[PDB]
């Protein structure tokens, strides 16, 4: 047999398949925009499968917490107000039923912060824990990632790299973390989606995404899209002090993590600066010029991310 | 130490409930107010080897991804609007099969009148099928209102998918008409979207006969706080379920009560409100309080279960 498998074909050759079969012009984005009563909904989905975004072993109600998370996270990164929630669980008959109650306390905990709410979902039997959670967001006005302006300056939210920082911290198996160690682990365990950034976005974002295989990485999506060059300077990314702790402590470069870090969850939006906000945690990185691709301080840049295939 | 196996289906949708302390949970679809009228919110999933396997014709999958989850919007009188796919696929999946797949979902969207917007994607180990589906409806009909003399009806034939199931399970060098016929019906399940107009008017209660009737109406009959009396004998019996029981010496009726993915409609309403047109059948009637009975006795469903 010669016939390509989904490994050959890439993740980016995966996507670009299915909208070309389904012949779709409404989707590239974090969400699928919909117009409703004047209004645009903003749908979404995410996964996350044992073994590939988190062990059984993690603390479950982390789990449900980064399960509403990271998909609050999308709804956010366009502009837009998370509402309802449904939840699609592969559950193994074998999994301890307090997994599952504390899971869903997590849930709930998110739900609340979020302010949306879990209306339904989905059961089914499995090998292993499986959790898909689609969400219906709510905007007035919708910001993808392809309305990037010449001139406009790159923005990104909080830092970067910690939640790698935490994922390595996890692995390591530790019986004891050191308190700034917890942080980042913390950090890739229970991230917060930066539902504090939507009337900005909304208002002055004119172009938004949030980062989660890299920030290098899915930069290529915000200047494909929109159709611009990124012109990003390392020295300027913001970097954390839990997260120069780790690389203190084990030996690595800061920077790295930042750019190549994943499931930050920040975002990455473009503006002139003229409408920065000073009383957010907003960090320009970067330029929006002509040309095409991504340059970290004017550079190539592989890149490098996650990509499922 | 107990474990999801333990605490049975029902146990574990209580458990998320009572956790979520929730009041929209409870039947086919999640009813939303949303500027006058009601979107309703619901998904299903397909897991390798547990709804389906590798071998099956992956456009059939993807057409039965999208009707699977129409058949809940429509159980509860909405019409289908917007889909999102998440997939989980193995490394070695064949692009070929993808790409099948989504060319038995586009028509499936052509069929139903509903657009698939977005999605996600996954490494997995096994083929897995997760689909969102938001549908919309001016009277959303759930499963909680079925009125006392109320008749009960479904649609279709029932036993089908089971016996076309089964089938396929034998491994036959090649099979009968007939057999072809049913493995079609389980392959490829079609939405009742043909009924919509006919719930959202006229039925008090409704929902999809996804696991099996009797177990369904267990569903209905604690949802209304009723009790449902069923008759065999009025139990609708497809031609080519007749022949293949004939032809392995299996009951019809068996079938019909716990043959499940039929994906038929079950719903309540005054005898006299029945259309002709479309092919529905009384098998019962709507009587006072607790329980689900077939021919007078309290038979113990069979419906597939997870857990
Ligand atoms: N993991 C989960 N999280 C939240 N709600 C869930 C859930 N799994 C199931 N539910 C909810 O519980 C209710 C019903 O389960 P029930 O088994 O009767 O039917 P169903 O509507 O899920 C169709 P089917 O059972 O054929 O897949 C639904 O209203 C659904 O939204
Ligand atoms: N199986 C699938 N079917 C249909 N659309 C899919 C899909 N998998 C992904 N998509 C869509 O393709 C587009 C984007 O993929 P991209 O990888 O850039 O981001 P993402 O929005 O999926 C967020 P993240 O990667 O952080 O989860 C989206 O508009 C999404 O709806
Ligand atoms: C067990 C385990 N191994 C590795 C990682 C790293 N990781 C996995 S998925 C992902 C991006 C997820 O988003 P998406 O699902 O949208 O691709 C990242 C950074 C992890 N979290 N857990
Ligand atoms: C390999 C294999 N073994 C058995 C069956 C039968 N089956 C599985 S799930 C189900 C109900 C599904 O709806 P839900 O997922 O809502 O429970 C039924 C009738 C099958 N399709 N494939
Ligand atoms: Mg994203
Ligand atoms: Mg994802
Ligand atoms: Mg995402
Ligand atoms: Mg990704
Ligand atoms: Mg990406
Ligand atoms: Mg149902
Ligand atoms: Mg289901
Ligand atoms: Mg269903
Ligand atoms: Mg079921
Ligand atoms: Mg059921």
């Amino acid at each position: 047999s010669f016939t390509m498998r989904l490994k050959e074909l890439g993740e980016f050759g995966l996507i670009d398949l299915i909208k070309k079969t389904l012949e779709s012009k409404v989707i590239g984005d974090d969400t699928a925009p919909v117009e409703y009563c004047s209004k645009k909904l903003l749908l979404t989905t995410d996964v996350l499968n044992e073994g590939v975004h988190f062990l059984r072993s993690y603390i479950p109600e982390a789990v449900g917490w980064k399960a509403i998370s990271v998909n609050v996270s999308d709804v956010i990164a366009n502009g837009g107000l998370p509402k309802w929630a449904l939840i699609s669980l592969n559950l193994p008959e074998d999994l301890e039923v307090s997994y599952v109650e504390r899971f869903y306390i997590g849930v709930k905990r998110a739900c609340e912060f979020y302010k949306c709410e879990v209306v339904g979902g989905n059961i089914s039997k499995s090998e292993k824990i499986g959790i898909s959670v689609f969400l219906v967001g709510e905007t007035e006005r919708f910001v993808g990632r392809d309305g990037a302006r010449l001139g406009d300056s790159v923005f990104v939210s909080g830092t970067l790299g910690d939640s790698r920082a935490g994922l390595e911290l996890l692995l390591m198996e530790k019986e004891e973390y050191e308190p700034f160690e917890l942080a980042l682990i913390q950090r890739h365990l229970r991230p917060t989606a930066r539902i504090d950034y939507v009337k900005h976005i909304q208002k002055y974002a004119n172009a938004s995404m949030d980062i989660s295989d890299g920030l290098v990485a899915d930069a290529n999506h915000l200047a494909q899209r929109s159709g611009v060059k990124i012109e990003i300077l390392s020295e300027k990314l913001p970097l954390s002090n839990e997260l120069k702790m780790y690389c203190e402590k084990y030996g690595k470069n800061p920077i790295e993590y930042a750019l190549f870090g994943g499931e930050d969850y920040q975002l990455l939006f473009t503006h002139p600066k003229e409408r920065w906000n000073p009383f957010l945690d907003m960090t320009e990185i970067g330029r929006v010029e002509e040309g095409e691709g991504v340059f970290v301080d004017g550079k190539k840049v592989e890149p490098k991310g996650w990509k499922h295939f």
